[PDB]
């Protein structure tokens, strides 16, 4: 049996629930979905000093799921926060929503263009695109401007806000597909690439299936250099629990 | 049931049946693998001439696995030739070898070091780095001085040059991870990641988990602008029969 | 004397008239240029598929051209279809008609703009000028959304088209210069040159003169490395004749 | 007068007291240091985990410089730990040390080496060259294979082996001037300018230098957009106290 | 005591006074301004052929600054010309205006929008960019479409084209800052960023900064390799008084 | 018939005549060619602050250039000194010797390798390849540390270190060309091609082919935006005589 920790980096149950949901609806036979989130953080990642804070609740999780011998993890935040610093401290594969979806849009698309919450983020999402190196395979950048919650507020203008976007991205980009924004869109790629014939990605379900892929090629993190376990050193305060290994 | 056809671009049965094997080793329950190679071309691609040729054997072959209805297409050699071009013909997903062992070589390590065949080919390889956009994740390439055929020619030398290059690559480079810049390669991988204890890549097996996947993700190639069918027009003499629908 | 032979990719007939008309047009005293189109293949290129067949037509005029021992090769389709796999093959140098308008445009203009046929082209145009390295030279890249052909269906509506394009390019882009993105456009690059007083470029012609240039310095395709004649090794059904050195 | 917040982001006290002392040797008249550590973290910072950890340190010392009302930040650590995230918090501007000594080095030199502690933060030095926009400047990276807190030891042979590798790039990388990478090395920088006759800069005083400038320019961070004060939101456990503003 | 030297580039005496008040109104207390201007030249540096001209006075002004024994040099016109050749020349640090207002705008703002005179000085600006590595950082190119010295021509008419195109960025570029590109925009920086809350910023002044730090820092140009002293030989006519040296 | 001024942009007469003979030597029937130096300036150029004042130079003779009413202009120095200054000037096209010379390799080879005279030159022309952007098509960049003049001398021993340094990049770099790194080389460029049986290119030969291949195909600089003419003003003392129309 293949066990999968997916880590909601936010505090917000409701969005974790979201999250767990869509990561279930693809997971292979056999495979097992541990949907979590931190214990202490920020209830939504709208802005790098949330990241900061969302990047050590992750690795809380990420402490949590190696010693319940887990064979891999999913940060399910769109910033990926903490992506390298959870793979130094876990054993099995940890993959990024933001990374994901990106990786999964470059195989069905030429060019992708991005969903996403609010104009702050954007930033975010552009660091990525350079880190991961897809900055040329994306045509354009959008935000709805609604807060990252307005997706859990049970009104439904922030699914109509991304599906109409989604149409004039389509229009005027110059793109082939369509890369979902946030953790919280995780339900909505499905329905949209449905209705407007296009992929349009869920990071969620995407690094569900890296996680598998991986776990099945027999492949795990590098532990030899930049991503080996953290050094041993004495951790104090909050912090202390973080590595026990 | 997923049927996935994975096309060896080069006319070698005896590399056919490597990257076949290689193929099955890691399938999921419920995947058929469909091996197959051109009827008309090269046995080895060993630079842009051979490319040109491989190419269109691999669009003979992604008609043909269209026909068959198959869920999604592997192009088994490192330059992926045709890869393009096989997108806008096939409906189920077409993933390249060189495509899916670069894209888990990120998941799993900063900087990956690519280990190929011959000289020649570096510079294909380098054009496919830049292409994709994981020029910076590749810390360097190397190249063992062998024709491609020497995988088959039951020596062992062509392995052990390989293995010896490994091990060279992760102590200079300053790299995680090995990609094997080779369709022959593919057993390989499975010994030296076990021996060196580092993640060393094959993209054959890759390309096949990219394609389960894409397909339980209810994801294919985009019909919309850049790839999508090919516009409707007569081909004549030897590349007519290449698109029948 | 001097012999170019100027290869229409696409098995138009039509364009390889314009083709040919506007290579004698530019030809230095004592240059004969050879019009030709492979015997097999596409009548237009509008996609990746289009080029892959085309890239192997090239080829078959390739191995004709230097059996005939002919100085220099031209590649007459904006997608500059098998250039590499050419200068494998030939002896003489092999200009692309993208790769020869681009270099004639940095020379005349700090920033150039592209107007072509098909929206479905432009991404191939996009990546041409990454791999040739003028990507920061280009402003921007337009399409008239007409098919290749139009340009030889006697109507005039592209031809407008591309004059109404260029005069809109010309004032919105931040250009000096524009780079037609067509074969078929070869012949309006003089008159929209003396009408819009800026430089408007024919990569057919420019290419002529490239290859010219090159013969006159006495400098041919590097055999030394990556563009060696192509690995000895034997050629299977439809592309056996391709490489009888 | 002017009050500069120096944060060591990690939480050895002797290396806060180098830090606080190499601030205090380039400060301004009317210019006060306030030298200060994390109550909670990790002693030296050597990889993501530790830098993950590293930034929410930060934050805390942010907030507490806020509340005091200081005229400016510096992140003392060559990593940069939580440098977005801290200018988010901070009304004041916030410099990095690595950001401080690359921006310094472009200025005396056309290309500068950096000169580090342990190989596997190299991928970080090289991340933030990417960030920065200073690759291209970068001629070389260099790591003295010792442990952070070394510099710190009292043997001397970190300081020996920074120098001994200084006297090395000078001669074989082509460069004009050398980045310590560092905040240990901020008092090795001074003496070895004027002993090898070439810019060895240290980020400490050269972040200093920064705040102090943009203090008399009248300049802080633009709360327009991405470095807004963070969207108001109740933090929970560990994480309460980072913004009560 | 410091001295500076700060270079108008171009002849115009009104500009020079512009940028000479600039300069002492952010000068440390102990900093005297020596503001100067070439005495042959050009009015005003709206172009490539101009500039060639105003590196030379540029040279001129360097030689004699040296002469004095000045502590460094700034360049105050948005183009830095003959910044690398007035670092070979001079022996204190010699900043750009362009320069320094770019690496200022990256420690307040993720990305700024540049606010020029003339659209022909555009480019210029992009090529600047592109060498100092900041075109990730820069957001949006602007002109108010009026020559360099409209802004000393008593009207107040290109002022506020700057000013409304300030506020045109803000809302549409999705940028913090803003760097005007203009030594004669000097004194309407501290007005703007009072007004429009984000930072707007003069390169006169912030080099003026740069070269107080680095005197403070005790480093200067380094006279190792790329910006050694020009190498000993004979200047012939009207360059024969640039190196007494 | 065709008149080209080609400028050697350092004054020295013995410089100018090898420039001048290699020029003819590969200029078409009906061409002539106008070798030139300027009146003031320096012998050679090996640095920033030599090629500030060969600029202006080049300016001098561009004038003259234009007066005399030539079809075009070559600029003779590997620095490619005010090549866009001398654009604006002129009326025919300015082509530079490392700019042509680049150019050529491309064509000819994947990727071609610099031999150039002083290490300190080296700088100047990694600038060249990423501002005509073939820095992706420099395998490496090499200096033979001597003075620019050497090549004057008569020993022979500038043209053997060359050579030596031709056959050595061959073997190392990976590389199919080499592009000789100044215009004293000029007449070595078809010998060591005969000799190595690889393109070895000297710029000024192929920038003459450049001028003759743009006059040929009725193309000249555009004067529309960026390298229209320059401005009308005034020049002061030394430079009055730059522009008289
Ligand atoms: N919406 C985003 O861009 N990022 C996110 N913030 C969250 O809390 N979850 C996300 O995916
Ligand atoms: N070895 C390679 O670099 N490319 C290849 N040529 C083949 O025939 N198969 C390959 O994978
Ligand atoms: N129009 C294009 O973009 N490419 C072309 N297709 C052709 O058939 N000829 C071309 O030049
Ligand atoms: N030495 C480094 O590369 N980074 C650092 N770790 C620390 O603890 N301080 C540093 O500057
Ligand atoms: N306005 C500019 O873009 N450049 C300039 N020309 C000048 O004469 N001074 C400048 O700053
Ligand atoms: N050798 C060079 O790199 N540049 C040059 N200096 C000159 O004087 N002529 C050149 O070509």
């Amino acid at each position: 049996s293949v066990r999968i920790q997916v880590i909601n980096p936010n505090t917000s149950l409701a969005m974790t629930e979201t999250i767990g949901a869509a990561a279930r609806a693809v997971a292979a036979p056999g495979t097992e979905i541990l949907a979590v989130c931190p214990r202490a953080g920020v209830p939504s990642i709208e802005g790098h000093f949330d990241e900061a804070i969302a990047a050590v609740g992750v690795l809380e999780q990420i402490r949590a799921g190696r010693e319940q011998g887990v064979d891999g993890h999913v940060i399910a935040s769109f910033g990926d926060p903490g992506l390298l610093a959870a793979r130094e401290l876990a054993q099995g594969p940890v993959i990024g929503i933001a990374e994901a979806a990106m990786h999964m849009a470059t195989m069905v698309a030429t060019r992708f263009s991005i969903v996403t919450t609010l104009p702050r983020t954007l930033i975010i999402a552009r660091h990525l695109l350079h880190q991961y190196g897809f900055h040329q395979h994306c045509a354009a950048l959008h935000a709805i401007d609604l807060p990252v919650l307005a997706l859990e507020d049970g009104s439904g203008l922030a699914q109509e806000k991304v599906r109409e976007r989604c149409i004039r991205a389509l229009k005027e980009d110059g793109s082939g597909a369509i890369v979902l924004g946030s953790g919280g869109m995780a339900t909505l790629a499905q329905q949209l690439t449905r209705e407007l014939r296009v992929p349009v990605i869920d990071g969620v379900s995407a690094a569900v299936k890296m996680v598998e892929s991986l776990v099945a090629l027999g492949l795990a993190t590098s532990k030899h250099g930049d991503l080996a376990f953290p050094e041993k050193k004495a951790l104090s305060g909050q912090f202390q629990s973080l590595n026990p290994f």
